[PDB]
């Protein structure tokens, strides 16, 4: 008798699944499968004021350990997302969070006071997409937050990039504790600026930027855990939203394990597909069954320190 | 008709590869061991002024794609290696990097005083440590080169963490690129502070800081290419010494091409031993001769980009 149920911000998820931004979440047709996925939840492309063509292809590789990308945020533009979430989107089947990636202050400011009445009439959940990256610049990122909690009267969450050093996790985690209005951190964004060299071709696998770009799948766990459970300790009043290298129930299991609320999946995502969803509740329900857990409460954050 | 041959820094190396600083280097036995190896070169473990017992055990722990760890600079002190340089080191075998990781400016200005005459004497180079961490800290890493560049009439390298964003790879050249002195960078230390999670007895693995551990081995092979090529490009005055990932001569292939001058090896060299180093200097020359290259100069630095 067990319960992949999560209850968060005013709403009811079948389980904790959703996509990670911008993989498989673009697209009408995108929205509409992660809506029709076993997912318990799906979050928007995170979108600019106007459409964005992105990087010039290729500028995603899946690897044997994951993923590296620099997309450059490809994305149908604000409106498109906005009007998915206020006349589209089936709140029937799911909860629906918008990525928001403004490139300065202001167009977070002119989309986020837009986003304020379909958020209220229809419940979208904003997560402000962080991720020099305006997370790794906590002057920038302090500002960013300010001008959003000052315009957008809801709760919203930050989509932050990994930090590397405890130093940051606390001066991250002073800014986030400043605003009230992030209610969720979702941990993380792919670990930055990797390269890939394939030795076959001598090359990069990868256009824009030299071939330099974002890891995310296998890669990024350990990373990924780390923040989850670095911000679940220090945001003690905050939601962590598990994001980076989950594959299995397992992945996912220690994502709830080091706090992780609703856990985001993104490469595994991007190679298999939303089918994926069926396979990671059943996973995630089985990992539960072997360990006698019958909800998510009774090991969430419950990760043993030696 | 092949050679790994280096020559950097007044010296000749048979091959690009050492141990990573902090790996099978703390003790006497370790150096002897690195010494007889088949390694082009060695680094001692980053030294204090004084002896230190590091973090509580587990401190380390090896996992199917590298390892976690959280050491805590346990070394026999300054004065143990400098006499390894001095007195014991056959420089007629292959040369000898000092590692110091001085908890304070001061600390590492009074060694360098010290290690001064012996680099002179001997031809020991040091491998300063800067790896919240200095080295994420522009003003404070400029001030800690500056320190040390004031009291040590020597080339010398630095052992640099990973950066993950290209305004912080450039702060860091920028800063670099004021001391002549710096001659090499080493690219990388661990991908600071992961977290692994035992899905079986949900628990971390290392007891020092909540199982929060620097990550080497698979994980951070593309972070490693990244930085390498990153400092490559950016300090065409220096040469870049790769650490991060290297199990294979493929994995070295992949250092020397983003533009790595020597190779260092730090969890695979743990696993396996030092024999290792006969397996990667058999396998680079494996690589090259499928690929008909004679030298590492001529693919080094050589990454194609799309
Ligand atoms: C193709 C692709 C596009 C992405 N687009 C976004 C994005 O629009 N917004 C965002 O916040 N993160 C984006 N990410 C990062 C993911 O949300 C996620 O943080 C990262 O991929 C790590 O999770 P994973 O290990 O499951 O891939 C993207 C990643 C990929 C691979
Ligand atoms: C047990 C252990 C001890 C280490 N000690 C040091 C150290 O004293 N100084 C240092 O600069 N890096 C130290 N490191 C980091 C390694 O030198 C190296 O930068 C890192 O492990 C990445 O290389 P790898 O992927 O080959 O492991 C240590 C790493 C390990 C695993
Ligand atoms: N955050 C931050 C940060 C800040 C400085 N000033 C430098 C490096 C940073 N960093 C390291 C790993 C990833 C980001």
């Amino acid at each position: 008798s067990m319960s992949l149920q999560v209850n968060l911000l005013n709403n009811t998820f079948a389980n904790p699944f959703m996509n990670a931004a911008g993989v498989m979440c673009t697209t009408t047709e995108e929205l509409v499968a992660m809506t029709e996925s076993a997912s318990g939840s799906l979050v928007s492309k995170s979108c600019t004021p106007a459409l964005r063509e992105g990087n010039p292809t290729p500028r995603y590789q899946a690897l044997p350990l994951g993923s590296i990308n620099s997309m450059g945020l490809p994305n149908n533009g604000f409106d498109f997302y906005l009007a998915y979430a206020a006349e589209q989107h089936d709140y029937g089947k799911k909860p629906l969070f918008l990525s928001m990636s403004g490139l300065s202050m202001r167009e977070n400011v002119e989309m986020c006071k837009r986003l304020a009445a379909v958020a209220t009439e229809k419940g979208v959940i904003l997560e402000l997409n962080l991720s020099p990256q305006v997370a790794y610049d906590f002057d920038a990122m302090r500002q960013c937050l300010t001008a959003v909690s000052e315009v957008y009267p809801h709760s919203f969450g930050v989509k932050m990039p990994p930090y590397f050093d405890f130093a940051h996790f606390d001066a991250a985690a002073e800014i986030l504790n400043e605003f009230p209005k992030v209610q969720f951190i979702t941990c993380i964004n792919s670990i930055g600026n990797g390269l890939v060299i394939d030795a076959e071709t001598e090359s990069v696998v990868i256009k824009p930027k030299q071939g330099f770009g974002g890891l995310g799948g296998r890669y990024v766990l350990p990373t990924a855990l780390a923040n989850i459970n670095a911000f679940y300790r220090r945001c003690p009043g905050k939601l962590i939203f598990g994001c980076g290298g989950v594959y299995t129930g397992e992945d996912a299991f220690l994502h709830v394990l080091a706090g992780a609320s609703m856990v985001q999946v993104g490469t595994a995502l991007q190679e298999e597909g939303p089918s994926i969803f069926e396979r990671l509740t059943s996973e995630l329900l089985g990992v539960m069954a072997k360990k006698r857990y019958q909800t998510l409460d009774e090991f969430r954050g419950k990760v043993r320190t030696l």
